[PDB]
């Protein structure tokens, strides 16, 4: 039993395996193989790497079962195929060290400082805090928006169906990304108009995305800062995966700006985790919660915490709806908040 | 569609950087030792590790999720069978090997730049810590000492089998080049009372070899010399040992080291290499092999070598591989080998 406990511990503690996975995604190793380069010299050329070092990386990729080896010819496994760039779960991009998230994940190398201080480590590594770093790096800004929106044609169908749009005229989507939630509601409730509030760079991609859905006459995009007064009032105000980016004091500020922008009868809709789930759900949550810590100083929140957050902003949680996810099996929640 | 959820889970697990950093953080904070020393509540534990209670609880939740800790009473956390291996006195020493303040786990941060190493073939350690590996240790006595203690963590038994894998009947003197704390020299000395030995090592390490050999009662049979194995060796020997030295070096340096050794061999002398006669395997052997080979890459620009590579290295130094013995390990289930080289 000790040999077994020992193998398990060494596996769990190993840094080399996820960096090998991320290296392979970054070099688009699987895409090139699927595009014919099954040999070492050809793969090394396409990835622009040394053939002997590439071979040493490939060896571990075989050991963990992402690839398998005719002699000197390698093919992806079923698991390996998920690193193809056109796979629906987009795992290649999520593991790509040149794109925003896997890049930010380096913050985990300073996890002890984060546990010691409760403060994010991203800045100590990259020179500026997360959104400020992206603000100065249009490549990262763009890749971040594409990752979060990787699923946007379907990801917002369930939450949009979980709210009654009958007496809503206007929706404001605060930090709404490329506008996917706004678009989903528009398709569902054609009498509804919307505004998306977003940061520089992102607003241009939102405008394009919405124009390409044919929604340009129904959803506006405004460039702004949701710590400042909101650009207009609305019957529903949406915060989809925004509040987990912020520590309690900032999250209360954001909620306060939303409450002040609400029309009479209006509601604020928080789309996130109502944090609790099973053994596979639990590791998504622990990973996302710790990401928020090291990237941003944010956190996932239980219902008891939402209740306190709501009250501090003069709000109350009116109801909570649990929602299935379509591309990755994870349970999400829509919280509906009303003035207290 | 169950097989697709299956594959997606596997990939996400294999790709995850947070899990090994959480394991390393637990080891560095000595979390499991404090728990075993009485601190089961978060408040108590946060105090002993000098961390913030709410953030520690978030770390602990992943530690429970991956099966390193369990909550037996509310707010009370205890280690599982797997978590117990992080107690500081467990024989495999995995706490220390995962401690981010100690040399190896600290060095493992070099993997965050693995793409550079695959592109260039060069180590990334220096780009991160400002100096190459052995120079960085030369300037940081704390890191030098923890490195030596990691490599020697089972030295009492780690060298018994290689020492018995060679006949000492006609050996008078042994030189152990880069011999660490002297453990190999000591195993041979216990096995063959007629043999005397010299350990050649770097600054800092020589003090702890000297103390270790003294404390084995071997002071009058094994001495220690501070020196550089790229320079002429301090004396001639019948057997010269390179134990986990050559894998730290690229071929051109490995050939220089072997050449210094060949020049210092008495007539009929042999060079003994203790390392891996590497081969592609199926068992869990393969993930130890790949981790070690890739560490040597990103830390040092070194590598594990197959028999064919060993043959080439030896010929370049005017040597030939005469025999290879497979060796059982006593602590970690990983087969090693002893290569015996002679003048070509
Ligand atoms: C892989 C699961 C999930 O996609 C859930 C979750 O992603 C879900 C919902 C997400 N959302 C836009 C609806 C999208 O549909 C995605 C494909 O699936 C999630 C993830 C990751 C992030 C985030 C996630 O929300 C973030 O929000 C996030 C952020 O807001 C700022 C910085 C970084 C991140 C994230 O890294 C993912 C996660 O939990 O990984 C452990
Ligand atoms: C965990 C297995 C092993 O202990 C084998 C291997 O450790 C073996 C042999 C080692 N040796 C002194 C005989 C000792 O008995 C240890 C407990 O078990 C090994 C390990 C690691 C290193 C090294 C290893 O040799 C190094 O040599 C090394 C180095 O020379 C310079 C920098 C770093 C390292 C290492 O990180 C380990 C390894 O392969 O991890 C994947
Ligand atoms: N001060 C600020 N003002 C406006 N938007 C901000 C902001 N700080 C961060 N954001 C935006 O908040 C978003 C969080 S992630 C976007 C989530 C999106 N609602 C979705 O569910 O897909 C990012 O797009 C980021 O650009
Ligand atoms: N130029 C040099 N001269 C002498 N020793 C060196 C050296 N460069 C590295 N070393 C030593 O080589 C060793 C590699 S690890 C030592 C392993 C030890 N022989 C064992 O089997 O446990 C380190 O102790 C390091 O101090």
């Amino acid at each position: 039993q000790q040999i077994d406990a020992l193998r398990t511990l060494i596996r769990l503690g190993s840094l080399h395996t996820p960096m090998v996975v991320r290296t392979a995604a970054t070099l688009r190793l699987v895409d090139h193989i699927l595009a014919g380069a099954r040999t070492v010299k050809a793969l090394a050329a396409r990835t622009d790497t040394r053939p002997e070092a590439l071979l040493r990386l490939i060896r571990h990729l075989v050991a963990i079962g992402l690839l398998e080896e005719a002699p000197g010819e390698f093919v992806p496994t079923e698991v390996g195929e998920l690193l193809a760039d056109d796979h629906p779960a987009a795992q290649r991009a999520w593991h790509d060290l040149t794109q925003a998230v896997a890049r930010a994940d380096i913050s985990f190398t300073r996890l002890p400082d984060a546990i010691r201080t409760g403060r994010p480590t991203y800045e100590s590594i990259y020179g500026k805090p997360f959104y400020e770093d992206l603000a100065g790096r249009p490549d990262l800004r763009a890749s971040f928006d594409s990752l979060l929106a990787c699923d946007q044609d379907v990801a917002f169908d369930a939450p949009a169906a979980a709210y009654d749009w009958t007496n809503v005229r206007h929706v404001l989507d605060v930090g709404g990304g490329k506008g996917g939630f706004a678009a989903a509601i528009a398709r569902r409730a054609p009498h509804v108009s919307a505004t998306v509030l977003e940061m520089a760079g992102t607003v241009d991609t939102a405008r394009s995305y919405l124009k390409d859905e044919g929604l340009s006459d129904r959803v506006d995009v405004v460039e702004g800062d949701f710590f400042e007064p909101l650009p207009r009032k609305a019957d529903a105000i949406i915060l989809s995966f925004v509040l987990l980016n912020w520590p309690d004091h900032d999250a209360v500020r954001i909620l306060t700006r939303c409450a002040e922008a609400l029309e009479p009868g209006g509601r604020i809709l928080i789309h996130e985790r109502d944090d609790l789930e099973n053994s596979f759900n639990e590791q998504f949550s622990t990973e996302l919660d710790l990401r928020m810590l090291v990237f941003l100083g944010g956190a996932l929140r239980t219902r008891e915490k939402w209740d306190g957050l709501a009250a501090s902003a003069g709000l109350v949680v009116e109801e909570v709806r649990q929602l299935p996810s379509p591309t990755i099996p994870y349970d999400l929640s829509l919280l509906v908040l009303a003035p207290a």
